[PDB]
């Protein structure tokens, strides 16, 4: 480690710790920058040379984290907890968690190589007969094809191509991660990930939320299953069994917005999927980011700086180059460079994803002047919820009208049910998946799910929560969890479940602050500088204060609460219940063993 | 209740509590007697009258615990914790746990009635094609038929006939039981059941034990699956998938000794299943119990008293009267009456069941002069292990020879493998099932497994631990867990897993104390008065002391330990590994979704 980057001496006391943290910050920005830079270079241009570079950068970071980690231990191990300065106890608390830097060098190199090989396998996998990529080709098939055999080929192809080769690496990664975090005092890596919510009752709290939300999901599921039955027939849809996992518009069945056209309650009201209009009008990626931005400035939040426009990758490269297409928002930790990397497609759901990603950037712009260790959301779920909250306003028929995407206006009970159903396809359908992913991963980290049951336990959870089944037989040579980006890329998931609850609490609060007094689901906070100021206080706080207190200042309550979500959706919750009873549906999937047959001429 | 049964007044201090506890136990014997008495009259004679009587007694019993529980909290709720006398602290801890008695009266009724209907449904269910009962007909089919289609009909018949009508009742029971135990401070009934082991780390401890044992089970499974493939063929056995749940000798696939004849590793040697010889020689139920008894008296433990021989039901009644055939051992809490109720069949596995049950009685005889509250095992696993320990000695080829059931065996490597394999079929195969039943039930009690997932979670666990699959499609109308006796009869199961480890610890201790020095698996403690004396000390102690301390005095360690089991089985564990490698077996069942097809014209 360069001399300039190494820790000096500090007193063993709180005044030393303050100088320590200032010295650290000087040197940490340079180290975070080189690492983020090498990551960007690789992810926007996957080559062996760029992967070698990212590996060395990652090793440099570990070296740093180890020297500054062991020094912070040596000097403040038994005294940091008693520091008067709360921001300082959290900075110190971060620095002395070494993570992967606890590993000896050989294992550190093995760890860094595993992350790089898993990322590469996921982001370069293809399905062939001439080969389809995930983004855009398979994405578009899952979204728009309504042919059982085509969707299946895409589903199976992807899960096989991405999952099967990840499995040996994922096992090795899991052992090393655990070894690393056990030397910071955690039983396993999952315990460390959960520690970020600083709540003793986290798992119980999540479970109590899910119990309130589950009836919504059960009713949506049944109603969608019925619409699937009418299209696909009795051979492929069991009205008392799980839904085949390739029919819901998305590779993971995680959001069902793309089958909206098959399930829309009242088809001669306004068409609320404005994708056709966007194409018809000639929208491109950069227009989508510009329109997101202008929402932010309408609140008196910050525009995207020049560095963002010059550096970002907003379209899939046409010049050959392999890239990681999975959308992401990047802080370079130099207070100057912030970028998005997205293989943006011109669709309504991508407009929402553009807002999601820009919400990440906006957080990074607002907390850029905190110490590096406090440059995070009050919890991870808060960072995931910012962009989603604005997208709630953008999605409204009134807002869409204002931005020229929805010529007709209507305010009647049918249009409202259409809108809430569309939104339930996006938000309610995701809840089970949001919850289950890290239940899977927590079991893997703890050792409850060994390699020999990775796929068995995955599908147990998928059926248990989402009420889906795999459309072809799977066995333990398959590694279907590995066909979802966040598993190989080691990104936690429970943030998204937290986010899907939190965003409705935020929405309700920002709507009331804006002076809005109509139904919660028709609120649009566009141009509300009051709403703006309230959101700004959250974004500026970073992780400098407990998330419970930041939440309480924002929404007046110190806990996750499903009530705002339930309220937003109440009309469609009631409507779906009534429809399902009148149709005589079975709620749930009591034929839990059922799987559909193979199509007759498959795949030939 | 009667006034003479309702509590006195007592000072709020340790001296009061000593008198209190004495006054409690005097009155509780009378109350336990009439309860157990009515239960007996019902189980050997299922009618509505007998059910009504049992219900009354249960109500009376709740009334008792109510009053005595109220009084114990009222008098000592703060202070009992700081009593010097540990034995007293345990008695008072128990008294203020009210259970079902926390229930309001109407729900007391309701709970008492669902038990009766669930018991009845299980024990009177039949399979018709002239109708087959579980015991003996379906038991015998599962044991000895080698026709895929007959076994299937029996398996599906039973699961459907018993399971399906239990489900609505089981749901109501579960809610009532949870409500009861929440008022004593347990999150749920499962947490109460588990409190019996007085161990913060119980669940972790069980899991750590299962991890050491699991390789043994995996090697046995693969070896047996291979044997079944040779027999049934590739259509019905997947060499990389779970074994169809009807093929292993038992309705629940829980122990596999009855397919021994199909898997025996060196077949030409003497037949270590002495069933043929027992029938040839004209053995009957009575003889089986008399031979068991005499093993106990060889140790200078107690003979069965006259009241046991006069009162017991040791055969299935031929008047036809509905009975609960499931074998059980009965303490009447009067220090006089002790009985077994068993529909005894003349087989070698029943001879072990006879010893198992007689182990319960021996316990009850040895602690009959204790305060009722100490009249249980040091933990429930202790009680389940006693008769099993003696049965391990009885099952040895040398012991069998001594009681005229087998010609002398050659003491060579092959006869040893044969024997250890038979014993693995009985003991190792049981381990997963022993562990999973209460995993299922704890999930139901905690709310993790709602009615809408009773069968899904059941089969998850079955496949996860036993590596079996249902041979016909099941859905949530089926309630396959209800087709196992202990579920409708609300009897915990984890005691059997604990027992199956404990028994090997005991066996090693008793063998060392007998002065035996050969292999663990060839020991016979028959006629060792020293071994007998050591077991007597355990049995006399009841639950007067922490099971950890009782165990330490007996065996040297203060915890459950798989090492004695591993050592008993070492030779066959090594052999099974080698067989499996040479056949190129896959250990486990990676084709986890696999289920067999239906046979051609079924039914
Ligand atoms: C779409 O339509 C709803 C319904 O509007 C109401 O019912 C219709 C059937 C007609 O009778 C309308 O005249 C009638 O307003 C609109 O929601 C309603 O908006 C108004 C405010 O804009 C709400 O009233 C306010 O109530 C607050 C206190 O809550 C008072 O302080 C205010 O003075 C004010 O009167 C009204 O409660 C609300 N109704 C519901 C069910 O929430 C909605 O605004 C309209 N939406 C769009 C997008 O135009
Ligand atoms: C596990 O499955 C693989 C993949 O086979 C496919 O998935 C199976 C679960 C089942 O649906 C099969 O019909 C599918 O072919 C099995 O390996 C393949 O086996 C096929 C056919 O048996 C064979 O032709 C291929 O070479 C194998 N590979 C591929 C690319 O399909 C595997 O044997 C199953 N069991 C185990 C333990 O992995
Ligand atoms: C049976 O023979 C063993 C010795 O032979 C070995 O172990 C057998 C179990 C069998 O598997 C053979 O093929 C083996 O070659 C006797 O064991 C010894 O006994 C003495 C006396 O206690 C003891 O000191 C030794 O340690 C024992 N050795 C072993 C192998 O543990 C065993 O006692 C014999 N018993 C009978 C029934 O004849
Ligand atoms: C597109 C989005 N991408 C993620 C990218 C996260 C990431 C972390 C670290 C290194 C690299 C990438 C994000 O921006 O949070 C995403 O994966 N998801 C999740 C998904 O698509 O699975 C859940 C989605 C909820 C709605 C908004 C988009 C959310
Ligand atoms: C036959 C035996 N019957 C049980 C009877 C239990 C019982 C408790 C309360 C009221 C009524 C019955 C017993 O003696 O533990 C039994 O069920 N099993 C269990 C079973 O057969 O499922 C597990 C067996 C392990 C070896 C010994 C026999 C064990
Ligand atoms: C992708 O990254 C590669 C590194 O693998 C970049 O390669 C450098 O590019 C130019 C010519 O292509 C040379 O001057 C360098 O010496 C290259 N290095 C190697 C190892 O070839 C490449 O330019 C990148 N592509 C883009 C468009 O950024
Ligand atoms: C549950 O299953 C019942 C019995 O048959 C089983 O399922 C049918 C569909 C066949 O596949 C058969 O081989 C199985 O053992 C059905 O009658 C019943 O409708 C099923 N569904 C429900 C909701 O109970
Ligand atoms: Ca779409
Ligand atoms: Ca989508
Ligand atoms: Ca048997
Ligand atoms: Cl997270
Ligand atoms: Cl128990
Ligand atoms: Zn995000
Ligand atoms: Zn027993």
């Amino acid at each position: 480690l360069d001399p300039g980057l190494q820790p000096g001496q500090f007193s063993a006391d709180e005044a030393g710790a303050q100088l320590f943290a200032q010295s650290y910050q000087s040197s940490a920005e340079q180290v975070l920058f080189q690492s983020v830079a090498a990551s960007w270079a690789h992810d926007t241009n996957i080559t062996a040379e760029n992967a070698r570079r990212q590996e060395e950068a990652a090793l440099l970071s570990q070296e740093f984290a180890e020297a500054w980690g062991q020094k912070a231990k040596e000097l403040y191990e038994p005294i940091w907890q008693q520091f008067t300065d709360p921001q300082l106890r959290r900075i110190i608390g971060a620095v002395r968690t070494l993570g992967s830097a606890n590993l000896p060098l050989a294992k550190r190199q093995q760890y860094n190589a595993l992350l790089s090989q898993m990322s590469r396998i996921y982001s370069t996998a293809k399905v062939c007969l001439t080969c389809w990529s995930l983004d855009p080709d398979l994405t578009n098939i899952l979204a728009s094809s309504r042919s059982y055999a085509m969707l299946l080929f895409a589903w199976e192809g992807w899960h096989n191509a991405a999952g099967i080769p990840l499995k040996p690496l994922y096992e090795d990664f899991t052992a090393l991660s655990n070894e690393a975090y056990k030397q910071d005092g955690f039983t396993d890596t999952g315990a460390y990930w959960r520690s970020w919510y600083n709540s003793p009752t986290f798992e119980d709290d999540l479970e109590h939320l899910y119990q309130q939300l589950e009836p919504l999901y059960l009713n949506l599921h049944a109603f969608v299953r019925r619409a699937l039955h009418r299209r696909y027939g009795d051979r492929y849809i069991n009205l008392r069994g799980p839904i085949p996992a390739h029919l819901l518009g998305d590779m993971w069945a995680q959001s069902w917005e793309n089958i909206y056209d098959m399930v829309v309650p009242f088809p001669d009201k306004p068409n609320l999927d404005v994708t056709s209009t966007m194409l018809q009008q000639g929208w491109q990626a950069t227009h989508m980011f510009r329109v997101a931005e202008e929402f932010f400035t309408s609140l008196e939040l910050s525009p995207m700086p020049p560095e963002f426009w010059e550096g970002s990758m907003l379209e899939k490269p046409a010049d050959g180059r392999e890239v990681v297409c999975h959308a992401s928002a990047w802080d370079f930790y130099n207070r100057k460079d912030f970028r998005i990397k997205q293989c943006t497609r011109v669709t309504m759901d991508q407009l929402s994803t553009v807002h999601h990603e820009m919400g990440h950037i906006q957080y990074y712009l607002q907390y850029k002047d905190l110490p590096v260790s406090l440059r995070r959301g009050a919890n991870p779920g808060f960072h995931e919820a910012i962009g989603d909250v604005l997208a709630l306003s953008v999605s409204t028929p009134e807002h869409l009208h204002k931005i020229g995407l929805l010529d007709r206006v209507t305010n009647d009970t049918e249009s409202d049910i259409n809108y809430l159903l569309k939104m339930a396809l996006e938000k309610i359908a995701f809840l089970p998946f949001g919850y289950l992913v890290d239940q899977w991963r927590w079991g893997v980290f703890s050792g409850r799910t060994p390699p020999s049951r990775y796929n068995f336990d995955w599908w147990y959870l998928r059926t248990k929560y989402q009420g889906i089944c795999p459309p072809v037989t799977r066995n333990e040579t398959h590694f279907d969890a590995g066909a979802k980006f966040h598993v190989p890329n080691v990104t936690p998931y429970i943030r998204y479940f937290v986010s899907f609850v939190l965003q409705f609490q935020f929405h309700e609060a920002l709507c009331k602050e804006a002076g809005y007094e109509g139904p919660l689901h028709q609120c649009d906070i566009y141009r509300s500088t009051k709403a703006g100021a309230k959101l700004r206080k959250v974004l500026r706080a970073g992780s400098s204060r407990p998330w419970q207190e930041v939440l309480k200042d924002m929404v007046g309550l110190d806990a996750l609460d499903a009530q705002p979500l339930l309220k937003y959706f109440q009309l469609v919750t009631q409507w779906l219940q009534e429809q399902n009873q009148q149709n005589g549906e079975v709620l749930g999937w009591p034929e839990y063993q059922w799987h559909p047959p193979l199509p007759d001429n498959y795949p030939e």
